[PDB]
């Protein structure tokens, strides 16, 4: 499913969020 724009959002719930 395009998963290439949610792996900085894969890392958005990672940063510290």
């Amino acid at each position: 499913a395009m998963r290439i724009s949610r792996i900085i959002l894969x890392f958005l719930f990672l940063r510290k969020k």
